[PDB]
Protein backbone atom coordinates (compact mmCIF):
# COMPACT_ATOMS: atom_id res chain seq x y z
CA UNK A 1 0.00 0.00 0.00
CA UNK A 2 1.31 3.34 -0.95
CA UNK A 3 0.13 4.83 1.97
CA UNK A 4 2.92 3.57 3.69
CA UNK A 5 6.89 5.43 4.85
CA UNK A 6 9.41 3.07 3.66
CA UNK A 7 13.43 3.44 4.48
CA UNK A 8 16.35 3.15 2.11
CA UNK A 9 19.22 1.21 2.36
CA UNK A 10 23.18 1.83 1.18
CA UNK A 11 25.11 -1.65 0.78
CA UNK A 12 29.05 -0.59 0.16
CA UNK A 13 32.69 -2.30 0.26
CA UNK A 14 35.18 -3.67 -2.00
CA UNK A 15 34.12 -5.31 -5.81
CA UNK A 16 33.36 -9.22 -4.68
CA UNK A 17 32.23 -8.77 -1.12
CA UNK A 18 28.52 -10.07 -2.07
CA UNK A 19 26.63 -6.88 -2.68
CA UNK A 20 24.60 -8.01 -5.16
CA UNK A 21 24.05 -11.37 -3.76
CA UNK A 22 22.78 -9.71 -0.74
CA UNK A 23 20.78 -7.13 -1.74
CA UNK A 24 18.50 -9.29 -4.59
CA UNK A 25 18.00 -11.56 -1.87
CA UNK A 26 16.47 -8.45 0.70
CA UNK A 27 14.21 -6.76 -2.68
CA UNK A 28 12.47 -10.85 -2.73
CA UNK A 29 11.77 -11.57 0.82
CA UNK A 30 11.17 -7.74 1.84
CA UNK A 31 8.92 -6.09 -1.56
CA UNK A 32 11.83 -3.33 -1.57
CA UNK A 33 13.50 -2.47 -4.77
CA UNK A 34 16.88 -3.09 -5.18
CA UNK A 35 19.00 -1.41 -7.73
CA UNK A 36 22.73 -2.30 -8.29
CA UNK A 37 23.88 1.17 -9.46
CA UNK A 38 26.78 -0.21 -12.13
CA UNK A 39 23.93 -1.87 -13.86
CA UNK A 40 21.60 1.74 -13.90
CA UNK A 41 25.03 3.71 -15.86
CA UNK A 42 25.29 0.87 -18.70
CA UNK A 43 21.41 0.58 -19.22
CA UNK A 44 21.32 4.36 -19.02
CA UNK A 45 24.45 5.04 -21.03
CA UNK A 46 25.59 7.18 -17.85
CA UNK A 47 29.21 8.07 -18.25
CA UNK A 48 32.06 11.07 -19.21
CA UNK A 49 35.43 9.89 -20.18
CA UNK A 50 37.28 6.39 -21.48
CA UNK A 51 39.37 4.62 -19.26
CA UNK A 52 41.99 3.00 -21.46
CA UNK A 53 44.33 1.70 -19.21
CA UNK A 54 41.56 -0.61 -17.69
CA UNK A 55 39.30 -1.05 -20.94
CA UNK A 56 35.91 0.96 -19.68
CA UNK A 57 34.16 4.00 -19.94
CA UNK A 58 33.96 6.12 -16.25
CA UNK A 59 30.78 6.73 -14.65
CA UNK A 60 29.35 9.94 -14.58
CA UNK A 61 28.41 10.84 -10.41
CA UNK A 62 26.03 13.87 -11.48
CA UNK A 63 23.76 12.11 -14.03
CA UNK A 64 23.56 9.47 -11.57
CA UNK A 65 22.42 11.48 -8.85
CA UNK A 66 19.73 13.56 -11.25
CA UNK A 67 18.46 9.95 -12.58
CA UNK A 68 17.80 8.51 -9.13
CA UNK A 69 16.89 11.87 -6.88
CA UNK A 70 12.61 11.12 -7.11
CA UNK A 71 12.71 7.38 -6.60
CA UNK A 72 15.12 7.91 -3.45
CA UNK A 73 12.39 10.27 -2.13
CA UNK A 74 9.39 8.63 -2.29
CA UNK A 75 11.20 5.42 -0.44
CA UNK A 76 11.67 1.79 -0.20
CA UNK A 77 15.34 1.77 -2.45
CA UNK A 78 18.16 -0.62 -1.62
CA UNK A 79 21.07 0.85 -3.07
CA UNK A 80 24.28 -0.81 -4.08
CA UNK A 81 27.96 0.56 -4.83
CA UNK A 82 31.23 0.46 -4.47
CA UNK A 83 31.61 4.07 -3.40
CA UNK A 84 29.45 6.24 -1.61
CA UNK A 85 31.25 10.14 -0.97
CA UNK A 86 29.00 11.62 -3.97
CA UNK A 87 25.25 10.51 -2.64
CA UNK A 88 23.53 13.03 -1.01
CA UNK A 89 23.17 12.04 2.82
CA UNK A 90 20.09 12.33 3.35
CA UNK A 91 19.25 9.56 1.05
CA UNK A 92 20.07 6.53 3.32
CA UNK A 93 18.26 5.75 7.03
CA UNK A 94 21.26 3.12 7.83
CA UNK A 95 24.70 1.82 6.20
CA UNK A 96 26.30 -1.44 5.88
CA UNK A 97 29.87 -1.92 4.73
CA UNK A 98 30.60 -5.47 3.82
CA UNK A 99 33.98 -6.89 4.66
CA UNK A 100 35.47 -10.16 3.78
CA UNK A 101 38.66 -12.15 4.83
CA UNK A 102 41.89 -11.29 2.25
CA UNK A 103 42.21 -14.79 1.68
CA UNK A 104 38.55 -16.03 0.59
CA UNK A 105 38.35 -12.29 -1.77
CA UNK A 106 41.11 -13.03 -3.88
CA UNK A 107 39.69 -16.75 -4.57
CA UNK A 108 36.15 -15.10 -5.79
CA UNK A 109 38.27 -12.26 -7.44
CA UNK A 110 40.28 -14.80 -9.47
CA UNK A 111 37.30 -17.14 -10.85
CA UNK A 112 35.93 -14.07 -12.00
CA UNK A 113 38.71 -13.82 -14.20
CA UNK A 114 40.04 -10.54 -13.03
CA UNK A 115 43.64 -10.14 -14.31
CA UNK A 116 47.18 -9.34 -12.00
CA UNK A 117 46.63 -5.67 -11.99
CA UNK A 118 43.24 -5.80 -11.49
CA UNK A 119 43.14 -8.53 -8.13
CA UNK A 120 46.14 -6.21 -6.77
CA UNK A 121 44.40 -2.67 -7.06
CA UNK A 122 41.00 -4.55 -5.32
CA UNK A 123 43.12 -6.65 -2.92
CA UNK A 124 44.84 -3.50 -1.67
CA UNK A 125 41.58 -1.81 -1.36
CA UNK A 126 40.25 -4.52 0.80
CA UNK A 127 43.47 -4.57 3.42
CA UNK A 128 43.89 -0.68 3.82
CA UNK A 129 39.78 -0.71 4.60
CA UNK A 130 39.13 1.87 1.72
CA UNK A 131 35.31 1.86 1.78
CA UNK A 132 34.82 1.37 5.32
CA UNK A 133 36.77 4.56 5.72
CA UNK A 134 35.03 6.79 2.66
CA UNK A 135 31.26 5.58 4.46
CA UNK A 136 32.41 6.61 8.28
CA UNK A 137 34.03 10.14 6.24
CA UNK A 138 30.40 10.64 4.38
CA UNK A 139 27.16 9.52 6.98
CA UNK A 140 26.89 9.69 10.59
CA UNK A 141 28.89 7.27 12.52
CA UNK A 142 25.78 5.48 14.58
CA UNK A 143 24.08 4.45 11.48
CA UNK A 144 27.53 2.86 9.70
CA UNK A 145 27.82 -0.80 10.62
CA UNK A 146 30.15 -3.29 9.17
CA UNK A 147 28.79 -6.66 8.65
CA UNK A 148 30.78 -10.01 7.88
CA UNK A 149 30.54 -11.99 4.23
CA UNK A 150 32.93 -14.66 3.94
CA UNK A 151 30.18 -17.41 3.72
CA UNK A 152 26.71 -18.83 3.11
CA UNK A 153 26.21 -19.15 6.98
CA UNK A 154 27.10 -15.47 7.39
CA UNK A 155 24.65 -14.39 3.94
CA UNK A 156 22.11 -15.91 6.35
CA UNK A 157 22.24 -14.41 9.59
CA UNK A 158 22.21 -10.71 7.22
CA UNK A 159 19.40 -11.34 5.50
CA UNK A 160 17.74 -12.15 8.77
CA UNK A 161 19.40 -9.08 10.91
CA UNK A 162 17.93 -6.53 7.45
CA UNK A 163 14.53 -8.06 7.81
CA UNK A 164 13.91 -7.43 11.06
CA UNK A 165 15.38 -3.92 11.11
CA UNK A 166 13.32 -3.37 8.50
CA UNK A 167 10.15 -4.74 10.15
CA UNK A 168 10.42 -2.41 13.19
CA UNK A 169 11.56 0.93 11.64
CA UNK A 170 8.54 0.98 9.32
CA UNK A 171 6.44 0.15 12.75
CA UNK A 172 7.90 3.08 14.10
CA UNK A 173 7.46 5.42 11.37
CA UNK A 174 3.93 4.91 10.65
CA UNK A 175 2.31 5.83 14.28
N1 LIG B 1 28.30 -14.80 2.26
C1 LIG B 1 28.81 -15.46 1.17
N2 LIG B 1 29.40 -16.74 1.18
C2 LIG B 1 29.97 -17.36 0.10
N3 LIG B 1 29.94 -16.77 -1.13
C3 LIG B 1 29.36 -15.50 -1.30
C4 LIG B 1 28.75 -14.76 -0.15
N4 LIG B 1 28.26 -13.58 -0.60
C5 LIG B 1 28.54 -13.52 -1.92
N5 LIG B 1 29.16 -14.64 -2.34
C6 LIG B 1 29.66 -14.94 -3.70
O1 LIG B 1 30.74 -14.03 -4.01
C7 LIG B 1 30.76 -13.70 -5.40
C8 LIG B 1 30.66 -12.17 -5.53
O2 LIG B 1 29.44 -11.73 -4.90
P1 LIG B 1 28.67 -10.40 -5.48
O3 LIG B 1 27.20 -10.40 -5.10
O4 LIG B 1 28.73 -10.46 -7.03
O5 LIG B 1 29.83 -9.22 -4.98
P2 LIG B 1 29.77 -7.67 -5.25
O6 LIG B 1 28.33 -7.43 -5.68
O7 LIG B 1 30.10 -6.98 -3.97
O8 LIG B 1 30.80 -7.34 -6.26
C9 LIG B 1 29.59 -14.46 -6.02
O9 LIG B 1 30.19 -15.63 -6.53
C10 LIG B 1 28.66 -14.80 -4.85
O10 LIG B 1 27.96 -16.06 -4.92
Amino acid sequence: RGSMLLPNILLTGTPGVGKTTLGKELASKSGLKYINVGDLAREEQLYDGYDEEYDCPILDEDRVVDELDNQMREGGVIVGYHGCDFFPERWFHIVFVLRTDTNVLYERLETRGYNEKKLTDNIQCEIFQVLYEEATASYKEEIVHQLPSNKPEELENNVDQILKWIEQWIKDHNS
